């Protein structure tokens, strides 16, 4: 099996779909990886996230180094052991969370209270981890930035980028089985945008994800930004948006030539009694749903939407049982997977334009 | 399919095995029936409950009525269908969380707050939920209490035992298709004890419950009243203590004559971090288990046992991870079920005694 391979089989403007081989399984793009924060894809079992669509998960480096340590699951036999999961497994570097979880920032790297994160201990925590797809460790420029400060922020991250990538091909077993992603920096500055691509383009990554956009700035901003951040990557990588989004932010995104995703949302809001449907989120606590005996969706092919009503999970909700937790968060994961299986169905179909248009008239109604 | 038929294939000493055969499934006893508080089993898909080998179920009147309520549940279609458990349900009258969890205590019933419950009212909401073994609507006296309180409480549940039956025979489409079982009162006095079995006996019922014996008498004093308190009861009819308990009060039950169990400690004690093992619990939480790769137990069957280790059921339970209690839970309920399965084996083979000598000394050791 391959190390990694991507192949775009069509593209429909500025988006595409194809497949990434690496050697733990198959990635179709565009891609949603649900996020297992502490080595678990909260309330669901793995075979229950692949059974939903996933090819791949996301894992945090922060939460995982602090609990239960990188060392001891590689003493443990790996994540993905570890975990159960044993298809690809995205890991985050480390580099947002250390900032909005925690700090002392140096050209070194990240000193911290609830330890030291550089671009060299970050790409080793991430080969202990065992992960498929590494990330480069970096700086998420808060927002808003001045254009001095941005660019400080974002030349800060093209050295950690460099740094990363020389860890990471200083490790065999790493750069034999692994990828390396590099992050696009420049807040919302597309001079900065331009010399960050460029940056990550001369050290040469396998995927180029576009960071600093998942910070609040509103659906239109991001857009904006992903419109000409985009185009400045290498076009035969894949572009990976980093922590996006609700549906129609990742159509958009999508339309704006991006091939991988991932977002807390589904499970996160799951959780909360958000469920996501074709006609948009609803709030299943909500008392017009306590006789609903429809599903959750009524075209969803999800377990949950199969077996459950509304009013049940309604039910289960609102006794804050675990059970509730379950059924919504694999309904959830299960309906970003059947967006993104329409979504490049659609592409490689050629008519990913009408259904864009036709995805925004149902869901916004 | 029978209503319901009770068949004793095997005894050893005043243990019994056999089968309960009702309209929705087989009951293989001695059973044990995981609890479903509020119409869920917590933590666990019906699938996943059945997987573990329980045949049936237990409901709470008391709860249900509250939350979603017994008429909004018959109204989307019973308790079966709303939850998705399709194989029989046991539930209780609600006589005893009524006192435990709210009261006014009259001839006619009790009234109270976070309502009015009686005989005739407890029956009627267990047909609204479309319940296949139904409780008789009793009161489970403190512990401890005087001969003639214990006598007089005893009594109000003999006549209110008469009144269930009546109110159950009054709905044809409920004693065609369901079961009624009486419970035995009387506190820790033998006498009175004879008198309930007598009363029970005088009015017949399908089944016969040994109430009040989980009131935290502790196990001598609980397998003292056993010993003379199930041999009053008929022998042709199951025997079901209520609320029992840990797995060595499950056996010594047994042992006297006992043929189905209800307990919430495999559920809530998993969900707090407590795994049943053949040589006694653990509390996976301990430091103890937090690099052990081998199983919850490594004779147990189930399938949390097959994929994931203690050192990852710890680190789930320890960051409050909903999977760690969904794993806790399968496990537990699935050792209850391979711990009844031991049960029916070796009383089928007529090697119980031995089995019960060699389970304690191993579960103390
Ligand atoms: N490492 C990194 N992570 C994120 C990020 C932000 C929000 C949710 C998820 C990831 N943004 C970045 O620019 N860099
Ligand atoms: N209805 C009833 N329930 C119980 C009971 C006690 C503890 C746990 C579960 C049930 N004991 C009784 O004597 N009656
Ligand atoms: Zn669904
Ligand atoms: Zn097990």
């Amino acid at each position: 099996r391959p190390r990694f391979s991507f192949s775009i089989a069509a593209r429909e403007g500025k988006a595409r779909t194809g497949t990434i081989e690496m050697k733990r399984g198959v990635i179709r793009t565009p891609a949603f990886m649900p996020v297992g924060t502490a080595a678990t894809v909260k309330a669901l079992k793995p075979e229950t996230v692949r059974a939903t669509g996933a090819d791949i998960i996301l894992g945090n480096t922060y939460h995982l180094m602090l609990r239960p340590g990188a060392e001891r699951i590689a003493k443990l036999g790996g994540l993905h052991s570890f975990m159960g999961w044993d298809r690809p497994i995205l890991t985050d570097s480390g580099g947002y969370q250390v900032m909005s979880l925690s700090t002392k920032q140096s050209e070194e790297g990240v000193t911290f209270k609830s330890h030291m994160l550089s671009p060299e201990r970050s790409i080793e925590i991430q080969h202990l981890l065992g992960s498929d797809i590494v990330m480069a460790f970096d700086e998420c420029t808060p927002y808003p930035a001045t254009p001095s400060r941005a660019a400080s922020s974002m030349e800060r991250s093209m050295r950690w980028a460099k740094r990363s990538r020389d860890a990471f091909d200083s490790r065999k077993e790493q750069a034999e089985n692994a990828a390396l992603f590099g992050i696009q920096q420049g807040s919302v500055f597309e001079n900065l945008r331009q010399q960050s691509a460029d940056a990550l383009a001369e050290i040469g990554f396998d995927g180029y994800a576009v960071g600093g956009l998942a910070v609040g700035e509103g659906q239109d901003e991001m857009f904006r930004v992903l419109d000409f951040s985009v185009p400045m990557l290498p076009d035969d990588k894949p572009h990976y948006l980093m922590g996006v989004g609700k549906p129609d932010d990742i159509v958009g995104a999508v339309e704006r030539g991006i091939d991988m995703f991932d977002c807390v949302l589904p499970t996160r809001s799951g959780r909360n009694g958000q469920a996501f449907t074709w006609d948009g989120p609803i709030n299943i606590r909500n008392a017009r749903f306590s006789e609903d005996l429809k599903p959750l969706d009524s075209e969803c092919h999800c377990a949950v939407c199969q077996k459950w009503s509304r009013a049940y999970i309604h039910h289960l909700i609102r006794a804050g049982e675990i059970l509730g937790a379950m059924l919504m968060t694999e309904h959830n994961i299960a309906f970003y997977q059947q967006l993104m299986q329409k979504i490049r169905d659609s592409i490689s179909e050629g008519r990913f334009s009408q259904f864009a248009q036709d995805f925004r008239a149902r869901y916004f109604a």
